[PDB]
DNA sequence: TAAGTAGGGGAGGAT
DNA sequence: ATCCTCCCCTAC
C-alpha cells in the first residue's frame, strides 16, 4: 500500500508491475522474439505463387474470462453469463481493462473508466470489478500458442498479441469449419475453460472482420466472394483495422454520418477518401472495403522475420509524474537510461538515434486533473539527435537525453508525462 | 483515488 | 522529387 512515487529509484519496478499496458507491450515484444528464435534455422515467407487461409484467432475478453476464472473466494457468488464484469484497479477514473459481453450489452467498452460504465447499468443491475492476474493471464496465453503448435495445422503461426495469432495454411490445390472447430475445443480445454473465437478467409482483413462477426465465443467463415450488404451492414467503420477515433471522426464529417461500412461503401470515391483520412489510409480502406489486404499488411505473410524484428525501443511514463526541481528530472531520465541499457544489452543491440519527448500541461488546464495523478491535458514536445556512432554507452545517452530536455525547456513543476527512446537499433 | 509502447504515416522545411 | 524531423494515429 501506499504507492511509489516519481522520485523513488524503485518507481519504474512498481509501476510496470501494476500497469496492464506495459505487460501488453512486455509480452508482445517477446513473443516476436520467441518467433524469431523458434524460426532462426526454419524458411518462413509466403510468395506470390502461394494459395493460402487465414486464420486469424482470438480470445474473447481476455482479462475478465481469465480473471473470471481464477477469482478469490469473496467473487464467488459471481455468474459469468449473467452479471456485468471488468477488470480495472479502481473505482472511478480508472480504466477498464476487459468487459464481458454482458457488460458489453449495456454499452460498456475496453478502455471505458469506472464511474462512465456504471451510469450505464439500469437499477437492479450491478457492476461487478476484478482484479488483475498478470500471471494467470500469461499461463493462458503458453497453453494457447503450444495448442496451436501441437495440433499440426499451420504453416505459420504469427503472434500478434498475448491473445491473438494469425495463423496461415498454404494450399496447394468444409474442411475450415471442422479446423474451427477443433481448435476452439483444443483450446477451451488446454486452458481450462477459456474461449476463443476464430475468423477465417483468403485476407488478412475479412479474416479480421470475419473474427468481430464470430465473436461471442464462434468462428466465421466469409470468403472475398461472400461479401454481401448484410454483412457490410453489421460492422461500426472503426471496425476496420486501422481507423480509430480521428479517423471515425474524420470519415464521418466527410461522407455525412455513414453508420455502417455498407453505408460508406455506398457513398465514398476513393479521392474523396483520400483527402480525408490521408492517401495511405484511404488506399487502405479502399482495399478494405472490397476484401482486399493493402502491401503494407501483406509484409507480414511475405517477410515476417522483418516485420517482427524489433526496430526501437522505449519507455513511456504518462501517469503519476510529478517533479519540483530539474535535479529530480535529470535523476529520472538517468534511471530511465539505466533500465533501458540493460534491455539494449539483453538484446544484443546498440543504438545511433535517440529522442526525448514529453507532454507539458496545456497553459488551460487545471494543475490536477480529474484522474488521479493522470496526465490531464497537455501538449507534446519532441527532439532526437543522431549518435556520432552506434553505442550502448551510458555516459554518451544519458548526457544527450539531459540536455535533449534543456532544450524543449519545459519547466519541471509543467511535466506530465516522459519518453525516453532509442531510436534505430544496430546489431552488435 | 490509481498504475505503455512499436511502428505506419503526413506536413513542411531542407536539399 | 526525396529525405529528415516532429508530431499524429492505431494497436492490444
Ligand atoms: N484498451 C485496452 C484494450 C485491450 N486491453 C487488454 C484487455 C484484453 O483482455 C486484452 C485483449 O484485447 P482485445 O481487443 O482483444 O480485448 P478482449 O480480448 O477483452 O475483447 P474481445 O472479446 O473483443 O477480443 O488486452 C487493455 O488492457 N486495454
Ligand atoms: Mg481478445
Ligand atoms: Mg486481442
Amino acid at each position: 500500500k501506499r504507492i511509489v512515487a516519481c522520485d523513488d529509484p524503485d518507481f519504474l519496478t512498481s509501476y510496470f508491475a501494476h500497469s496492464r499496458l506495459h505487460h501488453l507491450s512486455a509480452w508482445k515484444a517477446n513473443l516476436k522474439d520467441k518467433f524469431l528464435n523458434e524460426n532462426i534455422h526454419k524458411y518462413t515467407k509466403i510468395t506470390d505463387k502461394d494459395t493460402y487461409i487465414i486464420f486469424h484467432i482470438d480470445f474473447d475478453c481476455f482479462f475478465a474470462t481469465v480473471a473470471y476464472l481464477c477469482r478469490s473466494s469473496s467473487f464467488s457468488a459471481c455468474d459469468f453469463k449473467r452479471d456485468p464484469i471488468v477488470v480495472c484497479h479502481g473505482t472511478k477514473n480508472s480504466d477498464i481493462a476487459s468487459c464481458n459481453y454482458v457488460a458489453r450489452s449495456y454499452g460498456i467498452k475496453n478502455g471505458m473508466w469506472v464511474s462512465q460504465a456504471e451510469k450505464m447499468l439500469p437499477n437492479g443491475i450491478k457492476l461487478i470489478s476484478l482484479p488483475y492476474t498478470f500471471e494467470q493471464f500469461q499461463l493462458k496465453s503458453e497453453a494457447f500458442y503450444s495448442t496451436l503448435k501441437r495440433l499440426n495445422i499451420f504453416n505459420l503461426i504469427l503472434p500478434i498479441s498475448i491473445d491473438e495469432a494469425v495463423c496461415v495454411r498454404i494450399i496447394p490445390d468444409t474442411l475450415n469449419a471442422r479446423l474451427c472447430e477443433e481448435i476452439r475445443q483444443e483450446i477451451f480445454q488446454g486452458t481450462n475453460g477459456c474461449t476463443v473465437s476464430i475468423g477465417c478467409s483468403d485476407s488478412l482483413v475479412l479474416a479480421r472482420l470475419a473474427l468481430k462477426m464470430a465473436k461471442p465465443n464462434g468462428y466465421n467463415i466469409t470468403f472475398k466472394s461472400n461479401l454481401s450488404e448484410e454483412f457490410w451492414s453489421s460492422f461500426k467503420l472503426d471496425d476496420l483495422p486501422g481507423v480509430g477515433h480521428s479517423t471515425l471522426s474524420r470519415l464521418e464529417s466527410t461522407f455525412d454520418s455513414p453508420h455502417s461500412l455498407n453505408d460508406l461503401r455506398k457513398r465514398y470515391t476513393l479521392d474523396a477518401l483520400k483527402a480525408s483520412v490521408g492517401s495511405k489510409l484511404g488506399m487502405k480502406i479502399h482495399l478494405a472495403l472490397q476484401g482486399q489486404d493493402d502491401e503494407e499488411s501483406l509484409k507480414i505473410l511475405y517477410d515476417p522475420k522483418e516485420v517482427l524484428q524489433r526496430k526501437s525501443l522505449s519507455i513511456d511514463i504518462n501517469w503519476g509524474i510529478r517533479f519540483k526541481n530539474i535535479t529530480q528530472v535529470d535523476l529520472f531520465i538517468e534511471r530511465g537510461c539505466q533500465y533501458l541499457l540493460e534491455k539494449l544489452n539483453e538484446i544484443n543491440k546498440t543504438t545511433s538515434q535517440i529522442t526525448l519527448k514529453l507532454m507539458r500541461r496545456c497553459k488551460d488546464a487545471p494543475i490536477e486533473p480529474p484522474k488521479y495523478m493522470g496526465m490531464g491535458r497537455c501538449d507534446s514536445f519532441s527532439r532526437s539527435s543522431r549518435l556520432g556512432i552506434p553505442t550502448n554507452e551510458f555516459g554518451i545517452i544519458a548526457t544527450e537525453m539531459k540536455s535533449l530536455y534543456r532544450t524543449l525547456g519545459c519547466p519541471p513543476m509543467e511535466l506530465r508525462g516522459l519518453a525516453l527512446q532509442f531510436n534505430k537499433l544496430v546489431d552488435v
